[PDB]
């Protein structure tokens, strides 16, 4: 029988020092083409090596279709091989779009959602997953208002995350490496500031905030390791809530739920199932 392997890359839609990310075609259909560096090949070896373990299947996990390696002269190839979002990552979409509260609601529980199935062990099943890396650029937007997580290059089963979004205990190297529940703590800290990006780009009474990155106010981008640990474990900084909000029952409500996923002791922060519980009981 005939194996159609071929896939036509078409248009860049990301590149960074992770590699880059195409729109490709396969048998009329697009995917997701990610190209690691060189510098990157351990995310494809682990994601490659996660997938051989268990194959994820989940409304809100980014679709695996394959793991490509192809010899070439003097290198290896590396390839993933995903469904594509044509709406793109949900970073992108904060800056070109507003929110109201249904729309809000349905992209913060859908990442909830995501976030539980990866954390959560299922016997006869899956392994617990911790991301290690969740922030907006690794969330996608689907069309039906969903989302999804992407990038499982650094998760672990029971490269650093993006510094901007490192837990207290990743910053002042406190974090317990060898409890896998460490792990989770880390990505719901992630998680609540996801929700603070959210939540400032949801209107309520003609007022909106315009979209930016957690600290964008006491951090330079690209901060240094050093500029997060002063702002987040020397002086306990979190996200500012901006009054407006305290005049809407939903954000009020997320408010809430982001300051219980920002506690300085982890153990005193929110599942991410407790969390989908909260997020279906508003409105
Ligand atoms: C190797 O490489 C790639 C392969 C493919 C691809 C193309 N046609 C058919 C297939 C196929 C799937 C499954 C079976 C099963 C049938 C039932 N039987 C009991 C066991 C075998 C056979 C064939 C595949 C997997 C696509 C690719 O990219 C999208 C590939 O490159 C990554
Ligand atoms: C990798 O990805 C894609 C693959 C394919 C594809 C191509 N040929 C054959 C297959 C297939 C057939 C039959 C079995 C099973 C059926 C029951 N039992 C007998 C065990 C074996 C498995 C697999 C597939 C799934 C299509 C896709 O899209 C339409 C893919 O997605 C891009
Ligand atoms: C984060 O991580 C991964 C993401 C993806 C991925 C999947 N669907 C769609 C995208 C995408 C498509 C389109 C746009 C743009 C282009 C058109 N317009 C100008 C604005 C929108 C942006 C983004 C991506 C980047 C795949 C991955 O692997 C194959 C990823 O890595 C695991």
């Amino acid at each position: 029988r005939t194996v159609a392997r071929d896939i036509t890359l078409l248009e860049c839609v990301g590149k960074g020092r992770y590699g880059e990310v195409w729109r490709g075609s396969w048998q009329g259909e697009n995917v997701a083409v990610k190209i690691f560096s060189s510098r990157d090949e351990k995310s494809w070896f682990r994601e490659t090596e996660l997938y051989n373990t268990v194959m994820l299947r989940h409304e809100n996990i980014l679709g695996f279709i394959a793991s490509d390696m192809t010899s070439r002269h003097s290198s290896t190839q590396l390839w993933l091989i995903t469904h594509y979002h044509e709406m793109g990552s949900l970073y992108d979409y904060l800056q070109l779009t507003t929110l109201d509260t249904v729309s809000c609601l349905r992209i913060v529980l859908s990442i909830a959602s995501g976030l539980a199935h990866l954390h959560i062990e299922i016997f006869g099943g899956k392994p617990a997953i911790a991301h290690r890396d969740l922030k907006s650029k690794n969330i996608l937007v689907k069309k039906n208002g969903q989302c999804c997580i992407a990038d499982l290059g650094l998760a672990v089963m029971h490269r650093v995350g993006t510094k901007r979004y490192m837990a207290p205990e990743v910053l002042d190297e406190t974090i317990q490496v060898d409890c896998f529940d460490s792990y989770k703590r880390v990505d719901i800290w992630a998680f609540g500031l996801v929700l603070w990006e959210v939540a400032r780009r949801m209107v309520s009474n003609g007022i909106v905030e315009d979209y930016k990155p957690p600290f964008y106010d006491v951090v330079p981008n690209d901060p240094s390791f050093e500029d997060m640990r002063k702002v987040v474990c020397v002086d306990q900084q979190r996200p500012n809530i901006p009054n407006r909000w305290f005049s809407d029952p939903t954000l009020t409500s997320l408010a809430k739920l982001m300051k219980e996923c920002w506690y300085q002791n982890p153990s005193a922060r929110l599942t991410a199932l407790r969390i989908k519980k909260t997020l279906t009981k508003i409105d």
